[PDB]
């Protein structure tokens, strides 16, 4: 049984469209890529060829298709469906307790360490577009990382780095200093891992804002909401992150709560301008495993 | 809307190291389904990457329908779906069938037409230049209208090794200029000249025809080694035999000349696919 029914559109953007569909009686997600993003479709397909990519905290792959008649091409990705939506959606109108906040951020750290660490198989993988819209929320209170169209792969045993062919760049709001100032070392796998760590720290901040302590919580805001225009340009982000050396502010109410005090320390160790000073994904996972 | 993806696999029409090809049915319509071996996964990726870059559409190119990747419990399944040609490969067809002047010319001009379409860069939104890198009579299909189409872009390059029996001298002696796209066109032209020879042998003249044989059948073993081929093609500089009977027939006399000008040791002396088309249009 291969047939799918497209039932409702759950997202439309420059990327294309995502539909809730039905397959063998179950919900699936069907992404139809824009022509503009054909190189993301092919990269995501290369990544999902890897059987040992499968993980609790990585969006589950069902199929990939490229179809054509005459001069028209359609590009399809079929995945598991998460009806709670993205972490971005979820944080807009839910607050968290300690247990839920740590479960979410540990699950994302678990997914990211699974990507970064080679299995001897699954190459080491850097994502390059980590953000709260690219994380889905699951009914077990864990999350899974989505969108491997920009990913970079590295194999330690063979000294092979595969940066793919995709002129797409990461989401501007989440770009590390070395991406915004274009000094990143493009032939260095560790450089791409460190870009993911920066973005992870931003997602940690977005989540922690929504965790209640002492009867107080912050409203959902995206990273740098206070310092850049709506719909910030590459140069807008370069100004605040590289010129102004801005980092997200830590609300002072966090310092009364031991959990949020520990999280503030962790996100600050994701945000050093020196990429080599940043924590590893494995260290973040070990730190979050110890925090309560 | 309903997205009907079910394909009924009806009969296996090919099995090899590459995997399998099946005649299949989608929505009442025959399709061909290549199911890739794990050995040959990179051929699926390369053909899929090429079609994601340029949707080739030509009478003499096998028609693309789909690339499908399906997650299994323990493996990834890779299918390429194309038009189905019930007459099968030119290799298959030549075993039994003999040709007359009109059919022989229609076959070889259709292959040259496909090959020139691959080779040529077209500007606009056009196509990059493409070299095939594994041209042979098993990678050409026969159509009911008497024309052929070129198949298998798993080794194609845009601007696994080729089949050893069809390798040009510069591939066998490792002198090929690998940073020069024209080098890869010239390797295809060599292979084209061998396919021309295979087809010409099956053209009847004055009641005479040669039996089907693959190129170099009289000088190398079955599944020749790289070294077997190097010694024939590079060291001794042998070329396929032209029978005397061809020189009584004006079509086969012209085709002998053409195939000679695809087999020069010096790759830059070989005819271009566009020049081969022009020559073929002036025969008969
Ligand atoms: C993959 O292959 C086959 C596909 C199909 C097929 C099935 N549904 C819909 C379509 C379709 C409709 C509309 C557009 C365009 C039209 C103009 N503009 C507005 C953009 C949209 C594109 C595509 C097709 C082509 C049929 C086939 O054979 C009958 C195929 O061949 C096996
Ligand atoms: C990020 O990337 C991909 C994501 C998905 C995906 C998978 N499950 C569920 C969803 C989803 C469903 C519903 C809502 C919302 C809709 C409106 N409101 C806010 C309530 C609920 C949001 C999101 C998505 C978008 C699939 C993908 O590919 C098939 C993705 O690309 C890799
Ligand atoms: C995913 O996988 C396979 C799909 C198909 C297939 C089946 N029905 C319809 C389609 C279709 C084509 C094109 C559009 C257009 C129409 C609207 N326009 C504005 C944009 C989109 C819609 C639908 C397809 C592509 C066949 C397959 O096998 C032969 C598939 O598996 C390889
Ligand atoms: C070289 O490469 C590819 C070829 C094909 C392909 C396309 N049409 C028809 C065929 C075929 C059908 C039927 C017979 C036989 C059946 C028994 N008897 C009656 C003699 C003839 C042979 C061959 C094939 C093999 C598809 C491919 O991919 C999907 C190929 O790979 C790119």
């Amino acid at each position: 049984a291969r047939d799918i029914t497209l039932l409702e559109c759950v997202g439309k953007g420059r990327y294309g469209e995502v539909w809730r569909g039905s397959w063998q009686g179950e919900n699936v997600a069907v992404k139809i890529f824009s022509s503009r993003d054909e190189k993301s479709w092919f990269r995501e397909t290369e990544l999902y060829n890897t059987v040992m990519l499968r993980h609790e905290n990585i969006l589950g792959f069902i199929a990939s298709d490229m179809t054509s008649r005459h001069s028209s091409t359609q590009l399809w990705l079929i995945t598991h469906y998460h009806e709670m939506g993205s972490l971005y959606d979820y944080l807009q109108l839910t607050t968290l307790d300690t247990v839920s906040c740590l479960r979410i951020v540990l699950s994302i750290a678990s997914g990211l360490a699974h990507l970064h660490i080679e299995i001897f198989g699954k190459p080491a993988i850097a994502h390059r577009d980590l953000k709260s819209k690219n994380i889905l929320v699951k009914k077990n209170g864990q999350c899974c990382i989505a969108d491997l169209g920009l990913a970079v792969m590295h194999s330690q045993s063979t000294n092979q780095l595969d940066v793919g062919n995709n002129p797409r760049v990461g989401t501007k709001r989440y770009m590390a200093p070395e991406v915004l100032d274009e000094t990143i070392q493009v032939d260095c796998f560790d450089s791409y891992k460190r870009v993911d760590i920066w973005a992870f720290g931003l997602v940690l901040w977005e989540v922690a804002r929504r965790m209640v302590s002492n009867g107080i919580v912050e409203d959902y805001k995206p990273p740098f909401y206070d310092v850049v225009p709506n719909d910030p340009s590459f140069e807008d982000m370069r100004k605040v992150v590289c010129v102004d050396q801005q980092r997200p502010n830590i609300p002072n109410r966090w310092f009364s709560d031991p959990t949020l005090t520990s999280l503030a320390k962790l996100m600050k160790e994701c945000w050093y301008q020196n990429p080599s000073a940043r924590l590893t994904a494995l260290r973040i996972k070990k730190t979050l495993t110890k925090i309560d």
